[PDB]
């Protein structure tokens, strides 16, 4: 999918953003 992963390197360890950025930007 991309979420489920999409936040996670995002915010987890791999993005060097934000969450909002990435828990909803990610299709």
């Amino acid at each position: 999918g991309g979420l489920g992963r999409c936040i996670y390197n995002c915010m987890n360890s791999g993005g060097g953003l934000s969450f909002i950025q990435c828990k909803t930007m990610c299709y």
